[PDB]
């Protein structure tokens, strides 16, 4: 009853090795360790994941985002990318990494995701509603970036 | 998941006689008649009556304002006030008509009503959804009033 459609970017600069970095965001597990609120992340093998992020909030009037990618990683050309699976869920989403070394122990990160994601709320209330839900998935992705900068403290980068 | 509190006032002139427009305000079903979107009205008896709006949106995620008053009429006074029946539906609404002769043909009216609906959406939403819910119930008073001062000609 209320589709929002989000389209955001990030730069960032992550202070480790372009090997490092580019490993842990290729890994979907380990990178999505450092994503918020999320309450499951399913291998469905062949680089494609389910993810169950954590409901709000209350029984039967609860809403609950959920949607599978696939992720494609070229390491040579700097770029992650993911594409959506269509039918899965209620969201669509793409997105991707474009890295590239600033000296030995620094790396540049460009983040970008695309998200359709359709909640059953009343549709009398999308103007009100959609603002919040995509201000709730900027700060999301904000926590994102921030636990990412300092996953190479830091010896465990999960 | 979120209290939407509400305190309102409208004061208006009906060109109608005390005993016509105080007998028609202290009708709570006539009175109803003319409030929009009501689902339905229950006689609970002695003076009581559960409202019950029609609903927003849509199968189990749909939201409904629902809540019952008890009602006293002073017609001495120029008051009639209703209070809340605890326990029923999801708002607890309390309210007031006070009305004063303006000569034998014209009568002053003051409703006041203070409303607290508990409405189940996350409550991530409360400062962006407080308003809406406060607008649409304001919009529906309007209604009333309106409605009501054409119900006297």
């Amino acid at each position: 009853a209320i589709t929002v459609s989000i389209e955001l970017n990030r730069d960032l600069e992550i202070p480790a090795s372009y090997d490092e970095v580019f490993d842990l965001l290729a890994d979907v597990p380990k990178s999505a360790s450092h994503f918020p609120k999320v309450d499951k992340l399913v291998d469905l093998g062949n680089n494609a994941y389910r993810w169950e992020m954590e409901k709000v909030g209350v029984d039967k009037h609860a809403i609950q985002s959920v949607y599978a990618c696939t992720y494609h990683a070229d390491k040579e050309a700097g770029k992650i990318t993911w594409s959506p699976i269509k039918g899965e869920g209620n969201g669509v989403v793409s997105g991707s990494w474009t890295l590239s070394a600033k000296g030995d122990n620094a790396t540049a990160v460009k983040f970008q995701t695309s998200a359709e994601l359709t909640v059953p709320l009343p549709s009398l209330l999308k103007l009100a509603i959609s603002p919040v839900i995509k201000h709730e998935f900027n700060s999301l992705v904000d926590t994102y970036m921030a636990n990412l900068k300092k996953a190479f403290l830091e010896h465990h980068h999960h």
